[PDB]
This record gives structure tokens, sequence and C-alpha cells, in this order.
């Protein structure tokens, strides 16, 4: 499913991402926009052989298992296909683990290069939530 900005902001809030680990909602929404264009089915293959899955583009080398990434650690103990679902629960739940990593949202290159230090509040403005 392809989410709307406000549609996604509310689903993330409801799933407990607003200010999770100190990152306000606009950060999570900004990240998803640049990571998957709000599309839950997005996948992107990496040079090292791993693939990124879903709305938050979670990587198959550490977080999920896609059965084709040797040295996969599957930290969120879930098959990667579970992250492509129209229900963002598994992505949100695994994302909470990644952000708790000790590296924050820097784990998402699109967040680091395009969201970090911008008025991220602009991403939820006008949304009911």
């Amino acid at each position: 499913k392809v989410f709307g900005r406000c549609e996604l902001a509310a689903a993330m809030k409801r799933h407990g991402l607003d200010n999770y680990r100190g990152y306000s909602l606009g950060n999570w929404v900004c990240a998803a926009k640049f990571e998957s264009n709000f599309n839950t089915q997005a996948t992107n293959r990496n040079t090292d052989g791993s693939t990124d899955y879903g709305i938050l583009q979670i990587n198959s080398r550490w977080w999920c298992n896609d059965g084709r990434t040797p040295g996969s650690r599957n930290l969120c103990n879930i098959p990667c296909s579970a992250l492509l679902s129209s229900d963002i629960t598994a992505s949100v739940n695994c994302a909470k683990k990644i952000v708790s990593d000790g590296n924050g949202m820097n784990a998402w290159v699109a967040w680091r290069n395009r969201c970090k230090g911008t008025d991220v509040q602009a991403w939820i403005r006008g949304c009911r939530l």
C-alpha cells in the first residue's frame, strides 16, 4: 500500500513512534518519504547482496531474513516479506529496535542526508492524526 502523508503519520503515532527515542513524528515521516516514497512494497537491492524492504527500507543483512543474504543475523526475527505488508506493525516494531541500536536514525541514510536538521515538523503539519 502507498500511504498518504497524514495517513502514515497517524498510523505511526498510533504505533508509538512519536518521540520514540527522542525522534519526533516528522522525522519518521520524512524518512519513509525518502526511503520508500510511502510505499510498503518497495524493495532495493544493495551492492553487497542484501536488499532493503518496505516503508522504512529495513536491511536483510541484520534485521530480517529473506533467504538469500548469507551472514544474515535476522535481529527482528521476521521474514523480510513481512515488512512489505500494508499493515506497518512489523516495520514499526523492527524500526524501534534499529533506532534503539545506539546509532539512532543515522541508520537511515535518507534521514541522515535529507531529514536531519530540517524543519521535520513540516511533514505532519495540517494532519489531524
